[PDB]
């Protein structure tokens, strides 16, 4: 026994600061996502989107490079779902499979490219810093 | 041109502006922990002082048990599984490809309904 609510409606959650109950976005559920953004290369689905910190899913398309990109003073952590990948942190590359993690630290540059022939997806989780 | 994924990676300082040695890859098998209860199997396989990332597995038809989190926030990611997750009063069904975060200064529960290892991404962002 456990009655059970609404998962596309928001949750009512304890602030630590008022110590009251306030409603929130805690979860994503199905097909749900705050953003979408989709290139030649990858597609992007943001479900999680705090001011702290944001995650998804990072999809390589068969065999593309998703392109040398720079992150600022946030920092990225990925784990690989399924495919096989080469990534490059600064100028130093690895290959990596289904079950690996890696994140890029704040102030580097990193790139990913699909080895297969079918899609490659990345779980990430972005952390705001300032 | 392909580097060894067990030793650190030299990555750039934001603060010194120069190369340093930093552990920013955990491949194949690696872990830093791993703990185990009646119900759980957890393991960190990213972790430093800002945040840590991993997997947790709820053993068959295993409830986790209500645990608070205190100042940290901690995010989940189903990868395979059916499960009922509680945050503060309220309980959710989740299932493969689900998302949901536990706010600072609040209690959770997640409890597997599969007579099979239901299976999560976490990551940790510690205060």
């Amino acid at each position: 026994d456990i009655p059970l609510a609404d998962a596309s409606k928001p949750t009512s959650i304890v602030d630590p600061v008022t110590n009251q109950e306030v409603l929130l976005e805690c979860i994503n559920s199905g097909s749900s996502h705050s953003c979408f953004f989709e290139d030649e290369s990858i597609k992007v689905y943001k479900s999680l989107n705090t001011s702290d910190f944001a995650a998804g899913k990072l999809i390589l398309k068969p065999l593309k490079e998703k392109g040398h990109q720079f992150v600022h003073m946030d920092t990225i952590a990925f784990y690989v779902i399924r495919g096989q990948i080469i990534t490059t942190l600064h100028k130093t590359s690895y290959y990596l499979t289904s079950g690996d993690y890696f994140y890029v630290p704040a102030g580097n540059g990193y790139n990913i490219r699909n080895l297969l022939n079918e899609e490659s997806v990345l779980h990430f989780t972005q952390l705001k810093n300032d």
